[PDB]
């Protein structure tokens, strides 16, 4: 079994100013890029903790709103983010040096993947719009429609391939992108805010209803469904639901992670043919689990904590660091 993390075990680095939005760990498992509120993107030692780099807000090159999303390519070399300006910007990851910008979405751009294996990168944003880009070539490909609001999310692994997490529009989307096809999945369970593959025919969403589903990329109904899967609040009768502002899974493998404002981070073990979920342990962790990754070992998890969700002000949890939280599962 795995054991269960404790508070003694979580180390918490810090150094952002506000909420964490998003954040990668690299292939190697050396090293985290992080973002938040405050703009800044910072790359932290996974050994040490330390700062390798801070690019910090920004004519030096950075970002002048906030960071939504970001990605790495499988082989380390290059980094994506996504901002509020509707910018994708690129890095060298080893040595944060700004290498492009990517202008063409009309609205913030909200999710980032790279093509496993290769310098495509994948994004959508809150124009509605998925983008295809080659990064190699400092490209722009095309453009896929379908959604009907803004996107919450986007995972691609190594098929010319991508997954759409459609927030208030209630769907997740399957765009494939030679065949020139779109499968469209319905939720019914409020807006679908995160998404993450977990092999190259699963996926693993979260809702703001509290719902964590499981899905096969090609039926168009969840194979499971955890409801309130980080509990309740409220009178008798009128529960509110935590909802789902992060998921993670390990690739190829039943693990799974979730995050909520609930005061722990939840693993989960997905059973025989995907068709149930079922929870390993709690990890007391305060905050907005804004962000969630394995390492590629799997021997850790990271977090991104902040006081505020991601999205928004709209909640603030005093008690909580803007941190990012190195979970260790021995």
């Amino acid at each position: 079994e795995i054991q269960a993390p404790a508070s003694a075990d979580i180390r918490v680095l810090r150094g952002h100013q506000l909420s964490i939005t998003c954040l990668v760990v690299t292939p190697d498992d050396s090293a985290i890029f992080s973002a938040a509120k405050d703009c800044s993107i910072i790359k932290w030692s996974v050994e040490s903790g330390r700062k390798l780099h801070v690019i910090p807000r920004a004519k030096p090159p950075g970002h002048s709103s906030h960071v939504l999303c970001m990605a790495i390519s499988s082989d380390g070399k290059y980094l994506a983010s996504g901002d509020r300006s509707k910018l994708i910007l690129i890095w060298e990851a080893q040595s944060c040096q700004h290498l492009y910008t990517f202008t063409g979405h009309r609205d913030a751009v909200s999710g980032l993947a790279f093509r496993r294996g290769t310098h495509q990168l994948y994004s959508t944003s809150h124009d509605r719009s998925v983008k295809v880009w080659n990064v190699a070539e400092n490209s722009y490909v095309e453009t896929l429609f379908g959604h009907q609001d803004a996107v919450a999310a986007l995972d691609a692994l190594s098929r010319e391939c991508c997954v759409t997490a459609g927030g208030r529009d209630g769907t997740v989307r399957v765009w494939k992108i030679p065949e020139e096809s779109q499968l469209v999945f319905y939720g019914h369970q409020g807006s679908i805010d995160c998404i993450h593959l977990i092999n190259e025919e699963h996926m693993v969403s979260g809702a703001d209803d509290g719902s964590v589903a499981l899905w096969g990329l090609s039926k168009k109904r969840p194979l499971a469904l955890q409801r309130e899967a980080h509990g309740l609040r409220g009178e008798p009768g009128l529960e509110q639901p935590f909802w789902i502002s992060s998921v993670a899974a390990l690739l190829n493998t039943d693990l799974v992670a979730t995050g909520s404002h609930s005061s722990c981070v939840r693993l989960w073990q997905c059973g025989e043919g995907f068709r149930q979920l079922d929870l390993l342990c709690d990890i007391p962790l305060v905050g907005f689990i804004n962000s969630l990754k394995f390492s590629s070992s799997g021997d850790f998890l990271v977090a991104g904590v902040g006081q505020e969700h991601r999205l928004g002000r709209w909640w603030r949890i005093k008690e909580a660091r803007n941190s990012v939280c190195i979970i260790p599962l021995r």
